[PDB]
């Protein structure tokens, strides 16, 4: 009983006029938010998720602001008007726990800032994926057992097997095998390990691509990595 839910979540700061900071490294703050919304609406689910070994079947992007404005050599940027982030899952109990957790509370605390839940926008999922160009919303992490660049070719077989491992976890059983990624742009960004912002075209089985679109490409999805969108 999987299907994709994808949300855009807009937050406004406590006073509509002022500049709110966003730390450049805010994965961990965002992750507290999401895990606290779910733990609040559904503690049994959040204990299942805390235990489960493997992908958790959900991801979310970086926290972004309307306009931006970047100081020099400061740990944060400045944002204005609205703060927002996307979240995606193929587990309907996780999507419900997250939105209700944000409803059961609408006053949100991120890093040093006070925000109020403004809107949740639900997003239509593309009919098909074979052939589209994708842009990462949060960066993709690949590690092998170190960091695996997209310019190395293990990058791709590691991604491919993980999407097959998610496909076995969340569409029944034995996974499609046609897969290809054509990276158009790669830029690294490092956090504690390196992750990659990618523009990329992807080819091959639609249900295996849909997997990656719903739950993230690569690793640490549940820590906010590998969320993609169809390029505009």
């Amino acid at each position: 009983h999987h299907h994709g839910s994808r949300f855009l979540i807009r937050l406004v700061p406590e006073d509509k006029d002022r500049a709110f900071k966003v730390p450049y490294n805010h994965q961990y703050y965002l992750q507290g938010l999401i895990y606290n919304a779910i733990k609040s609406s559904n503690p049994k689910l959040a204990t299942y998720l805390h235990e489960v070994k493997g992908p958790k079947l959900f991801t979310y992007s970086l926290f972004m602001a309307e306009k931006r404005e970047h100081p020099k050599g400061l740990p944060y940027f400045l944002g204005y008007k609205k703060g927002f982030f996307y979240f995606s899952t193929c587990v309907p109990e996780i999507a419900e726990a997250l939105v209700n957790g944000l409803l059961m509370n609408p006053e949100v605390r991120l890093w040093d800032e006070r925000f109020y839940l403004h809107e949740i926008k639900v997003l239509r999922e593309p009919k098909k994926f074979n052939g589209s160009t994708f842009v990462t919303l949060s960066p993709i992490a690949v590690t092998v057992v170190y960091d695996v660049p997209p310019m190395e070719k293990e990058f791709y077989s590691i991604i491919k097997d993980d999407l097959q491992d998610k496909y076995v976890m969340a569409y029944g059983d034995k996974p499609p095998s046609e897969f290809e990624m054509e990276v158009l742009i790669a830029k690294p960004k490092r956090f504690r390990q390196t992750a990659w912002h990618l523009v990329f075209r992807a080819y091959g089985n639609d249900d295996l691509l849909k997997v990656g679109y719903e739950v993230g490409f690569g690793e640490k999805n549940s820590l906010g990595f590998g969320m993609v969108k169809v390029e505009g």
